[PDB]
């Protein structure tokens, strides 16, 4: 069987497998316990143990498979790659690695890796890396998106088209839903874009809204909680992105939305032993760097392939840390959404500012139609307020849907 | 045959190039790999393997002729110049040299320059150095600035006419079509002034744009993505302007285009802590940006340097309204870019009473000065948006000097 199947097996079940397999009750026996005595027990007969795991090479060196349900913590059962099996088919971070294990030896409670059968869910001997794909202005395709939690997705779609890709910042301020808001677009592009991978990030989420983002957002949810290091929020980021950087080098298309690059910088301003130590604004000058690289590798790929992050960064939080690095992120991506909180102070859910929202590059993301029609948009919201504007595209948008809407306005 | 030349050609014909020249296996070796081999055993003969790259001589001495088509960066295609090489040639930062390169042995891990047969693109000892020759006030000889390209450029030369050696300064807020504009006058460049070099370079632009700008604009293009420290930043554009400044002392006119001398001043403050903030700025760190746009000058002894940057202003931060405020009034060129003016979606953007260039009369012709002043006063008491409604339905029934006699009819 494979490792990781022996982990997804409830303990009940899987020592009835273990009493006829030759072992004693181990009900005394923890649950990993159980998982290397049943290697043990198969080492009687040839190839009987597999596994799977996301790579992961660590600074000396060596390496070991890590688990994306677990979000890439440590343990245990992780599997260990040597120095050598690394080289021999020059692995990547990220690649995703499907091998036999060999059973362990006494005393190390390391799996040993022994040969590795798919890379990147292709054989053995496969490309081309994110920092070589030739980068367009991301705006080839357009990522589109009745209900009451579509009208979210309506006006999103209206005040700034994200596509493929594209690097989208949503700036929020306090109590402004962006958590509600994260959620509606998350399950949205996954029905209407389901060759597209989703990969939700959490950085400094509080361990309330991960469950909420593990049963509403409906993709891989890797998160990380402020009862963590923060060695760990920067250790699970690198991660996924890299793993999301294989992923478009294959054509395969991932939307990744951050929940925090605010905070995300934090981390890794703490991680840095302040190279500038100039810049006076609470973060070092040249740490900030480190945060630049997750927003900067997003791009849509000419040769085949997308990679869009949509991340949110904190404003008005009170503390300079916070308000410094959205200045330094201001004018790096080419999505700009504005939740302003007094249109929340009035209970309706979108609170966007339809004014400050816009995308650049519209005119290849958006028909010259649809284009035409946002521009008619735009005209009457330049002088309308936007606490006011908001409450008038929710009660109109919810009788008629998008173009509908334009068809009967056309009086 | 030249180092360059390999880089260029794709690499289904290097496969073959390496068969044939006696090597195996050759389709799974890396890209320079695949040209270290190829240029390894090109050594059975002297005088066969060629290279070319841009001199930057690092704060230690040893030089290296970086490639312009990463952007000076650095990496195993980097070609070794020994500090003994500087001294022969008294070489400087910037100067262009293309040598014969010997295949470096073991040992050493980098290519080596045998003998340099042009230096900025002449002989190899053919000097008069741009510091201290002597600067007008650069108004001798004017660039000239019909299409929907036109219209947008026509509106420059009627608003503040560009020259050679003029240190430009062209305020852009956000979402004013900054880019649009930059890429306009750069194409523009290219056809009406083909004898000056454009080099525009860009500071902490994103990834997306600088391969449209490579694309749109027809010469060497050199940028330097966010993605990248502050120190790469600085080392780009320490290029551009000495590589510049070295060109002009050969008697030829260079223009380059900053698409934010703000971002290069930010990058600036952060990576120097010599030991003063006035708004959260070092002020002894504004120097060296202020270095960058002082060079643009015209020369007397031959040349002009021009050096159009484009300032970023309203962006939010009160650090990028400061590097405006100490660059104001060192600047000869206005062109004032408006946020209100684009919202309106009216396309060139530009705010013209306030936009103007210093010296017109030495830039302009009599007879047309006398245009210049009637304009100035028809929309001198005109609004920002009423300025430019008035002078483009206008300007779109005849060209430049045509419109003159459209307004005295």
């Amino acid at each position: 069987m494979n490792l990781t199947e022996l982990k997804n097996t409830p303990v009940s079940e899987l020592i009835t497998l273990g009493e006829n397999m030759g072992l004693e009750n181990l009900a005394r026996m923890r649950k990993q316990d159980i998982i290397f005595a049943i290697l043990k027990q198969h080492a009687k007969s040839g190839e009987d143990i597999f596994g799977d795991g996301v790579l992961e090479i660590l600074q000396d060196g060596f390496g070991f498979l890590r688990s994306a349900d677990s979000s890439y913590l440590a343990g245990p059962d992780d599997i260990y790659v040597s120095p050598s099996q690394i080289r021999r088919f020059n692995l990547r971070t990220g690649d995703t690695i499907s091998g036999k294990i060999r059973p362990p030896k006494e005393g190390e409670r390391y799996f040993a890796l022994l040969k590795v059968n798919e890379v990147n869910f292709d054989k053995p001997e496969n490309n081309k890396i994110l920092f070589e794909n030739l980068t367009p202005l991301h705006a080839n395709s357009r990522l589109r998106m009745g209900s009451t939690e579509d009208l979210t997705a309506r006006v999103l779609d209206l005040a700034s088209p994200i596509g493929r890709g594209q690097r989208g910042l949503i700036v929020a301020p306090p109590k402004a839903g962006k958590t509600m808001l994260l959620q509606n677009i998350a399950q949205s592009i996954a029905y209407n874009h389901p060759d597209c991978v989703l990969m939700v990030l959490l950085i400094d989420e509080r361990p309330e809204e991960v469950t909420e983002m593990q049963r509403l957002v409906k993709g891989e949810v890797v998160a990380s909680t402020f009862d963590e290091p923060a060695s760990r929020h920067v250790q699970v980021a690198e991660m996924v992105i890299e793993k999301a950087k294989r992923l478009v080098e294959h054509k395969k298309d991932v939307i990744i939305l951050l929940d925090s690059i605010t905070r995300l910088a934090r981390a890794y301003n703490t991680v840095v032993p302040a190279s500038g130590k100039v810049l006076t604004g609470g973060v070092d000058a040249n740490a900030l760097h480190r945060p630049k690289r997750f927003f900067g590798a997003a791009r849509n790929v000419e040769e085949g392939g997308s990679l869009t992050i949509i991340a949110t960064a904190l404003i008005d939080t009170g503390s300079k840390m916070d308000e410094v690095i959205y200045e330094e992120f201001k004018g790096t991506g080419n999505m700009e959404l504005h939740l302003s909180r007094k249109i929340a102070e009035k209970r309706v859910f979108p609170a966007i500012d339809y004014n400050r929202s816009g995308t650049r590059k519209e005119e290849l993301l958006t028909t010259q139609e649809e284009l035409q029609k946002m521009w008619i948009l735009r005209k009457i919201i330049h002088p309308m307020g936007e606490i006011d504007a908001m409450e008038f595209l929710i009660n109109k948008l919810a009788m008629t849907k998008t173009n509908d809407d334009f068809f009967e306005m056309m009086k």
